[PDB]
DNA sequence: GAGAACAACAACAAG
DNA sequence: CTTGTTGTTGTTCTCTGGGTCACGC
DNA sequence: GCGTGAC
DNA sequence: GAGAACAACAACAAG
DNA sequence: CTTGTTGTTGTTCTCTGGGTCACGC
DNA sequence: GCGTGAC
C-alpha cells in the first residue's frame, strides 16, 4: 500500500529539476499538476526501478511526430472501441446530441461541433463525437449534415431519426436538422428575451451602452493600473456579460468618475445615477444562476427549464417601488419570456417538468398532451401493469423537494412502480437542455489551435479532442 | 558509461503514456523534445532505482507555487553571485549592453530591456541582465536611467561610464544616456534609410502599399486557403516584411489576380507592374543578408557596419537599363545612405574596422582620428616598444583573407603581439552594433506573457528570463 | 468558463 | 517570540464571431 | 434582389 | 526571429 | 517482395506598437 | 502651444 517519502535532499531536486524544465522549456508553473504528468511520471520511476540509474532516454522517448501519430491511433482505437456501446444507446432511445459551429482564429477553417449525450446506470455520459472541418466548404444546410453523418458513421450509427437534437437558432442548423428531432437551446432563448428586452428599453440601454464605451475607453487610454478592480469588457456574444461589465464599473464607480473627469474626459461620464445600475446589476445577478442552473452537464436540465421561466417572471414580478425605466424592463421581459422562450418552447420541455415527481400543478390542460405524447411512445416501441394505468398511478405519486433531492436516482429508485415509465424520466432527462457542450467543446479547441501550434491539422485537433472527453467519462 | 536499453515493450508503454500527458494536460507534442525537460526526466528514472516502483509522488513533486518561489529565488543566487565575474568586465572596459523599450499587451505594462556583452578569453558570452518595468510611471529619460542604476546595481555596478551603450534613436533612451557613450543601432538606422528611400519614391511606395492592402483583404475576406502560400503581411515594426510580403505577393501572382479580378475587387491591382515587383524582391533580397550580419550577437558585429554600407552601394551602384523608376529608387537610397546611416556614425565603427586586419583601404582621413582615439583610452586606463609604435607595427600588419577568417581568434593568435594594443580589438570586436539582443529578449518575454499567464509578476518574469540566459552562456 | 499566477493565510521547522 | 519554508484556499485576470446562411416578401 | 433574424 | 506541427523521405522491422 | 514503426530533414505557419517622450520654432 | 521625428 503506502510509498516511499523520499529524503530531504531528494525532495529538494525534484525542485531544481523541474525548475529548470519550466525555464529551459518555457513552460507554465501549473503544469507539474498535470493528471497526465503525474502519471506519466510514474512510469518514469518505474522504469527507474527496474532498469536503474543508467539508461539511455533519448531513444526510449519519442519523437513528437510519433506522439502525433500515436494520439490520431488510440482516437480511432477508442471510437471504435465504445462505438458499440454508442450504437445501443442511440437505439435505446435514450439519444440526443448537441451541435454548433465554429471558426479558428488564425487559420479560419469552419468546424461542425457534436457530443453526445446518454445515461449508463447512474452516470450521464457528456461527450465528444467529434469537431470536423468544414475543411472551406460552405456552411450550409447540407454540408453541415454531411459532415454530420459523417461523424455517425464512424460509430456506424447510420440512423439520427431517434435522436433528439439540442441546438441553438442558427439557420443554418435549425434546417440542417429540419428532418430530425429538433429541440431550442434554452441558454440561448434566455438571452435573445435578455438582449431584446434591452434594445426596447433605451431609457436603460443608453447608459448600458454607455458603459460599455468607458471600459472600452480605459482599455486603450490605458488606464486601470489605478483602479483595484479592472473594468470588465461586455462582450457581445456571451450572457450579458453586461452583469459582469455593470458589476466591475459598479465597484471602481468613484475612481472612474473622478480619472474621467480628471482627464477631462468627463464628457463619457454623460449619465450619472449609480442607484439604477445598482438595481439592474441586481436584476441581472439572479439570471446568473438560471444560465448556470441552464447549461448544466453533469445532472438532468431540461426537466428545470420550465420552473426557470416562472422563475424568471418571478424575477420580474410587477413592483409598485419600480422607477419607471425599471418598470418598463420587467414588462419587456416577461412580455418576451412568452412570446420568444415559452413559445420556442416544445413537448419535450413540458413533459421534462412533468417528470419532476414535486410538479403538482404543471397541470394545465398540459398533461393532456403530456399523455397522448408519453403513451405515443410507451407501448409498441419498446425496440401487472398496463401502459395507460402508470400514468395515473405516478400523479398519486407525493414527494417533498428535499435539499438534496435527485430525480436522477428517485427514478431508477422507483422503477417498476413504472416500469414503462421509468424507461421515459431516465431517457428524457439525459436530454442536456443547452447546446453549452459545443461550446464548451470549442472552449478547448482553442487552446489547442493557438499561434504556435497553428499547422494543427483538422484529425490531430478532432482527436486531441475525443481523447480527452474519453478519459473523462470512461476512467477514474 | 553505457546504458540501457529498455524493451520495445516498454518503449510503445513510454509512447501510450506520454500522449496521455499532452491529451490530459493539453500541452504541445513538441514538449517531449524539451531539453531541459530531460534532464528533468532522467532524475525520475533516476529517482526509481533508488526507492523502486513505489514511490509517494504527490509529496514529492512541488506544487506549482514553489516553483514559481525557488525560480524568483535561483534569479537571486546567480545574479549578485555573478556580479563579480560581471563587475570583471565592467572595470575591464571590455564590456558591452543593449537597452530599448517594449510592453506587453495584456496588462500593458512597460518594460526596460538590458543585455550586457564581453569576452572573457576566446568566448563572447550574450547575456540578459534584466527587464525591469517601470511601474506605470511614464517613462521618460530620467526614470529609465533609475531603472538602469536598478538592473546593474544587483551586479554591484553604481559607476557605469566604461559601458558601450548601443542603442536606437527614440528619443527617451537617446537623453536618458546622453552621458555615456551612445552608439546606434545600425540595423534601425538602415531601415530608417529603407524607410524613408522608399516614402521619397511613391511610384515604387504606391505599389508597395497597394500590395499591403492586398493582404489585409485576404486575411479578412479569408481567402489564402486556396493558394499554396499564404500572404505575409508587411508588418510596420520590422524590417521589410515587405522583403517577405513583395516575395508572398509574388510567388502567388496568378492567383492573386485571378481570385481578386474574379471577385470583382480587381481595382486593387490596378497599379501593378509584375515586373517591378519582381525587381524590388530581388533589390530587397540582398539586404536580409546584411540585417542578419548587423544583428548578429553571437560574434563580432560592428567591424562589418562599414563594409555593409559599400555593398548597400554596390547594390544601388546604378545601371543604364534600370527602368528609371528603379534607378530613383537606387539614387534615392544612396544619399540617405549618407545622410542617415554613415553621418550617425561613431569613431567605433571606423576602429572596429581597422582592427579587422584586411583593412587597407580604411586610410580616407580616418586613420587620423582613428589614432588620436585608440591611444586616447590605451595609455592611461591600464589596470620595449611603446604604444604608438605597436599602431605603426599593427599597420604593417598584412593579411590574406580566408574564407573562414575568425578575427576574434586572430587578435588572440597574434594577441599581445601588439600587447597594449591586442586587447583594444577585444573590447571593440565585442561591441554588439545593434539592439536585437534587447528585441529577442522582448520576444521571449512575450512567450512567458500569455493570456492565460496573464497573473505573472514583473519579477518572476525577469527572474525566469536571466535563468533561461544564465544556461545558455554558462552551462554545457 | 477555463488556464494560470499568486495574496493571503496557516500550519510547521528552526533559530 | 520572531523569523523562514513548504502547501492550501480563494481571488483575480485575460480572452471571447462578422461575414454568411436561410427566409420572406 | 434585399432587408431581417439568427448565429 | 521563434515555437511548434508536420511532409517527405529514408532507414529499419516484420509479414 | 510488400507492408508497418520510429526517426530525421527541412518547411511552413502564425504573430507582430500607437500613442508617447524629446526637441525646436 | 503645435509639429516633427524617433520609437
Amino acid at each position: 500500500r503506502e510509498l516511499k517519502t523520499v529524503s530531504a535532499d531528494c525532495k529538494k531536486e525534484a525542485i531544481e529539476k523541474c525548475a529548470q524544465w519550466v525555464v529551459r522549456d518555457c513552460r507554465p508553473f501549473s503544469a507539474v499538476s498535470g493528471s497526465g504528468f503525474i502519471d506519466m511520471i510514474k512510469f518514469f520511476i518505474k522504469v527507474g526501478a527496474e532498469y536503474g540509474e543508467h539508461v539511455n532516454v533519448e531513444e526510449l522517448l519519442p519523437s513528437p511526430i510519433t506522439l502525433s501519430r500515436k494520439v490520431t491511433s488510440d482516437a480511432k482505437e477508442k471510437k471504435a472501441l465504445i462505438s458499440r456501446e454508442i450504437k445501443s444507446a442511440v437505439e435505446k432511445d435514450g439519444a440526443s446530441a448537441t451541435i454548433d459551429l465554429w471558426t479558428d482564429n488564425y487559420i479560419k477553417r469552419n468546424f461542425l461541433g457534436v457530443t453526445l449525450h446518454y445515461h449508463e446506470n447512474n452516470e450521464l455520459r457528456d461527450l465528444i463525437l467529434g469537431l470536423k472541418s468544414l475543411d472551406f466548404e460552405r456552411s450550409t444546410a447540407e454540408n453541415i449534415y454531411k459532415k454530420l453523418k459523417a461523424i455517425f458513421s464512424q460509430f456506424n450509427v447510420e440512423d439520427l431519426s431517434s435522436i433528439k437534437f439540442v441546438t441553438d437558432r442558427g439557420a443554418n442548423v435549425v434546417k440542417s436538422l429540419a428532418n430530425n428531432i429538433r429541440i431550442n437551446c434554452s441558454s440561448h432563448l434566455l438571452s435573445n428575451v435578455l438582449e431584446n428586452s434591452f434594445e426596447e428599453t433605451p431609457e436603460l440601454n443608453m447608459p448600458i451602452l454607455a458603459c460599455k464605451n468607458i471600459v472600452k475607453y480605459f482599455k486603450k487610454a490605458n488606464l486601470q493600473h489605478r483602479l483595484r478592480s479592472s473594468l470588465k469588457s461586455e462582450c457581445p456574444t456571451r450572457w450579458n456579460s453586461t452583469y459582469t461589465m455593470l458589476r466591475s464599473i459598479l465597484d471602481n464607480w468613484e475612481s472612474v468618475i473622478q480619472i474621467l473627469s480628471e482627464a477631462g474626459e468627463t464628457q463619457r461620464i454623460v449619465h450619472i445615477n449609480k442607484s439604477i445600475i445598482q438595481t439592474m446589476v441586481n436584476i441581472l445577478d439572479g439570471f446568473e444562476r438560471i444560465f448556470k442552473e441552464l447549461q448544466t452537464c453533469s445532472s438532468p436540465s431540461l426537466c428545470f427549464v420550465v420552473p426557470s421561466i416562472l422563475k424568471v417572471k418571478e424575477i420580474c414580478s410587477p413592483d409598485v417601488g419600480d422607477v419607471a425605466d425599471i418598470a418598463k424592463l420587467k414588462v419587456n421581459i416577461i412580455k418576451n419570456v412568452r412570446i420568444i422562450w415559452e413559445e420556442n418552447l416544445s413537448i419535450w420541455h413540458y413533459t421534462a417538468f412533468f417528470f419532476y415527481p414535486p410538479a403538482l400543478h404543471m397541470q394545465q390542460e398540459k398533461v393532456a398532451q403530456i399523455k397522448e405524447f408519453c403513451l405515443s411512445k410507451m407501448e409498441d416501441l419498446e425496440l401487472p401493469v398496463s401502459p395507460s394505468d402508470e400514468f395515473e398511478f405516478y400523479r398519486k405519486e407525493i414527494v417533498i423537494l428535499s435539499e438534496d433531492f435527485k430525480v436522477m436516482e428517485w427514478w431508477n429508485l422507483n422503477s417498476k412502480k413504472y416500469p414503462k415509465l421509468s424507461k421515459l424520466a431516465l431517457s428524457l432527462l439525459s436530454i442536456p437542455a443547452s447546446s453549452a457542450a459545443s461550446e464548451r467543446t470549442f472552449s478547448l479547441a482553442g487552446n489547442i489551435i493557438t499561434e504556435k501550434r497553428n499547422r494543427i491539422g483538422q484529425q490531430t485537433v478532432d482527436s486531441l479532442l475525443f481523447l480527452n472527453s474519453f478519459y473523462k467519462n470512461f476512467c477514474k
